[PDB]
């Protein structure tokens, strides 16, 4: 017995006190949406953007995958960002991860000879790790788990920063926003991890990465 | 313009009127998960699981992408289906579809020259289009853009039906059901389209599309 | 022991007597390329273009891969579509297939519950078979096989004209021809499965499904 | 124009010249191949493998995308790992770069915000230039090319090494090398760059980066 019973009351039951408190809650955004923020976390059933910021329909649009990632590489992600930034003028990016991620424990913990697909999709979370060895080994299994975390929320940040798509919003003038968040599953809060970057100036100063070597690499040669 | 506070102080608000409700909200679910459902959906703003069904933290595992598109090729939801089914063990899959959704219109409507990452991404909503055009020609716009929804819907539990991960699980016995539903966003309310699938055998009653055929096909050569 | 020196001195052997028959050979392209030729065709160890066209260095730019599928979802083949047809200006695509092709046969005959990247990958396959099964049906194993191929190559072509990258090509004037071939491994020959396409008019009368359809879906709408 | 004629009789000479010389040149390998080696390289006109190496129908299996890239998650290029590796057991994987390579100027001078899909595909070229950005400053643009050129083989190199399949082969005991091989087009001729890998020992003798902390990172946490 799969029935699905008890979540169409739940709904059915939740979409009624909402209507019956604000009668327009659903029928303004009936055929048409603006939300000003796009949000990237983690697939992870703890973490729900729309309930931990206590968010309305209509509100925040949402990619959610193993890890919170993003690569160029990902059409999924990428269009995601493409559509908001391009089509819908979205005004914030929050890339948000949080405590206790597995996806986060995988890229620290497996052998990369280990089978199936989840293996190959966090293989950015290895690259992260390799890079910043000097910040993770001899720690604790535990702090370096939390420690894998934030880097990995820098990272993204970093990666959103330099997709095509930011890039060209904010080389046209576009207003964009993007921020790097965390959240505590134990306690249900989110704290600010990176300060708010809205251009190359911000980045050069909030990111350990340097955006504008990456941007402009061709500079730095003779 | 940029600052996270209202956010934050929202966050806050949240939190402590979940934990003065109950008081072990959050602590029971600080250091593990074991969500029974993983739902994949539409990246819009206005269709949030874990808001809809009413649920607490915990529950719901989440995908979403531009169209709830499910494809073989793509790491980034297929490693969601993989961990899921594999490393946590959920026991139900729902693939919702939601009228009104951005994707399916430009499945419908867009020429294929149009450039960016978008476009190449919605590929599978043309896929979907054009097998059952049949079933979409002389219908009004609007008509053919909630009928496209439905179809998709339907094509996308047939995609998960058909994937490794799934056709695995059934083959070693693990429990598994997969759920069509589609949500209006202008009433906040899911409708079943697709009553519940757990094997090979309901799939044959439930789908317009032969999976039998689609896993067996060999069976059938001279 | 692996030892490339007699793969080495087969290559010095092999640039020594090109340069001693033409002096120019290969330093007339030392600094640049203007191939007018880009081939798709599979990554089959008998199947190489340049040796069964007996062609020069600079002549025909290559992706290869398991089956020669074409995808809008996979910037592996998008990019030597895009990097030819944009910045090289090429002429030509050559779609060209096999018999005996090993990705076919595990088209038709893997069961999709197989594991790793190879049954991931040729989902494609698996999909141009669905639609074709009254063609495939109740023929020998190896008709059916030979069969696969060309449908295969059909297919593709169709990718082909389809994508973003020939369909903007087209839409701005650019002369831009495709080709279906298949090759047989065991003759060395090379038969032309489809007549030269070059806009939508061709396309409308050489492929069975519908190019023109396919672009103008929303014309065929109320 | 649009005329395939000089190709086709092209063809026929070859496979007449070909079965002249040795009467079972193309029949001995009608029906199936087992080639030793798989080639990677890039799609560049100028750099066709059977050719160079001066090799016979089914000897090398090839993979060409542009830049000679090499990423777990890239389908493409790992199913033509995959299925030589475990299914057809080739011994020897040729990992080949070339000067004068489009991909790795590009991956030097291009600015993020360039549209199109070659631009997302050479995020990896992007990513060895940031990590030996060291090694690149204040070079002039030629010597930084044909640096890139070497590091992107080198980085290839890596990424073959680590990636699952050749991790899972040597782990069972398939024997396997590796090599890294620059080509010149203005000469024709090829330079080994990075001497034979045969196992985790090599690898920690002959590449910059480290193979076995990539591979047993959490070793060394507390
Ligand atoms: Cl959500
Ligand atoms: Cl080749
Ligand atoms: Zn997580
Ligand atoms: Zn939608
Ligand atoms: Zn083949
Ligand atoms: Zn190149």
């Amino acid at each position: 017995t799969a029935d699905l019973s008890p979540l169409l009351e739940a709904n059915r039951k939740w979409a009624d006190e909402c209507a019956a408190k604000d009668s327009t809650y659903f029928s303004k955004v009936a055929g048409s949406q603006a939300p000003e923020y796009l949000y990237i976390g983690c697939a992870d059933s703890r973490v729900s953007p729309a309930q931990l910021f206590n968010m309305a329909p209509g509100e925040v649009f949402v990619q959610r995958n193993v890890g919170n990632l993003v690569s160029n590489k990902d059409l999924n992600c990428m269009s995601c960002l493409e559509y908001t930034v391009d089509h819908l003028k979205i005004k914030h990016i929050l890339v948000c991860g949080h405590y206790n991620c597995g996806a986060c424990k995988a890229g620290l913990v497996w052998h990369p000879k280990t089978a199936g697909v989840t293996n190959l999709w966090i293989s950015d979370v290895r690259e992260v790790r390799d890079k910043n060895a000097a910040k993770l080994h001899g720690l604790s299994a535990d702090d370096a788990w939390d420690k894998m975390v934030e880097l990995n929320v820098e990272a993204q940040v970093f990666n959103v920063c330099a997709s095509p798509i930011v890039q060209a919003a904010w080389a046209r003038g576009q207003p964009l926003s993007v921020h790097g968040i965390v959240y505590t599953p134990g306690t249900g809060l989110v704290k600010e991890l990176i300060k708010p970057i809205t251009g190359m100036e911000d980045a050069g100063a909030l990111l350990r990465a340097d955006l504008k070597q990456h941007c402009f690499f061709s500079e730095s040669l003779a």
